């Protein structure tokens, strides 16, 4: 991922989520789209992004459904261009095998969501995250999602998908994860509101990949 | 709702989802509509059900996102017509209230969906059910959303939950729960592809129906 920096673009109408992405197209090649935008724009806009960015689209719907409804959103999803999709693993492996099987199928990726970021995550998502992260290396997944928030959480769920995973990590800046913290395991971090709703979002991305050079 | 049958359109195009509601609108008042049917024909699709049945429409969304997204998810759905939205307990109590206060200032439904129905369930969510039962319980919820296919975890909600409360009930039909014992605990029995896969919706939906006279 260029310039190890994902964008969030959780804005809510068109114009303004193309405007702001514009404005940092130089400093990303990679962006997450997630519901958001999606519900209020349709799924149309995942080939508006591609076309008119030529960037790399992670769906970040966390699907968190039975087998057969996950297999069709996944397929619904890459049917509109996403190159990736994040899972939630909690809900267990046979909802995140079905997601693996319409990866494999169209070619696409699966990213899986160990644990979150959010106060709340605490409450029963951080007692399993670990199992889940496991679950997910037995299953073959070599990609996953885990919290900048807790550093600590996140050096451990590296050390158990290993070296050769790649990872991804949101909860940077509104949230008050540190880029560079978080970079020491994961790939690449997740950044979302301290960049959309700066007032110079151009200067936010940068000052943040300043940060990190 | 009519009859305690809640149809779960699955179906992923306008046509065939409308016409199989039309022909088994006499036997319901409610329906629920999920990221299968929305991703692929767009949000637009909840107001054509309520204009054209006249039904409530539950939005089995499923939510599990942090706090800030889950109000952007919310109110994106209820701005599209919902009547209530189903969110994911497993991602804590900050993640629940998000939601609950965007219902509450637009006037619409949360249920809470503590336990799922796959075999996957049984991994990570079903440990952690009661206790999500009971933070809904604390915080007021008063619709929810159990199994089927766990008739003694499904009582053991109810228990929780207590009698005042409502809870809907999926795997019915195709993950093969009973309608009527399903019905001793739960209010209202949500069936999706028993009905919409059948050769003859209307017969499979009045057949349900005369099982639970
Ligand atoms: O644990 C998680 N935390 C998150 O924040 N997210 C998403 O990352 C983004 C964080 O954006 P922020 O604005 O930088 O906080 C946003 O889309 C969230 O829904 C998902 C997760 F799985
Ligand atoms: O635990 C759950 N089990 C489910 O089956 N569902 C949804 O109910 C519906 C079940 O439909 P079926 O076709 O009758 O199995 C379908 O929309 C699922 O995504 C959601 C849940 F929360
Ligand atoms: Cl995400
Ligand atoms: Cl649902």
């Amino acid at each position: 991922v260029m310039n190890r920096l994902i964008l969030a673009m959780d804005l809510m109408n068109r114009d303004d989520a193309l405007r702001v992405t514009g404005e940092v197209r130089e400093y990303i090649d990679t962006v997450k789209i997630g519901y958001p935008l999606v519900l209020s724009e349709g799924m149309d806009i995942i080939a508006e992004f591609r076309k008119r960015f030529g960037c790399r689209i992670i769906a970040g719907f966390k699907v968190a459904d039975i087998p057969e409804t996950n297999e069709k959103i996944c397929r619904a999803t890459f049917k509109a261009g996403a190159d990736a999709i994040i899972v939630h693993g909690f809900p267990g492996a046979d909802s995140v095998r079905a997601c693996l099987n319409v990866a494999e199928e169209m070619g696409r990726e699966v990213f899986l969501l160990t644990e979150m970021s959010h106060p709340g995550a605490e409450m029963f998502i951080q007692g399993a995250a670990d199992e889940i992260a496991r679950m997910g290396v037995d299953l073959g997944v070599k990609n996953y999602v885990g919290p900048s928030t807790r550093p600590e959480r996140l050096s451990r769920l590296r050390e158990i998908i290993g070296q050769d995973s790649f990872l991804i990590s949101p909860g940077v800046g509104a949230q008050g994860g540190d880029p560079g913290e978080t970079l020491r395991f994961a790939d690449a971090i997740i950044v979302g509101r301290s960049i959309y709703l700066a007032d110079n979002p151009a200067a936010a991305a940068a000052g943040i990949i300043e940060s990190i050079k």
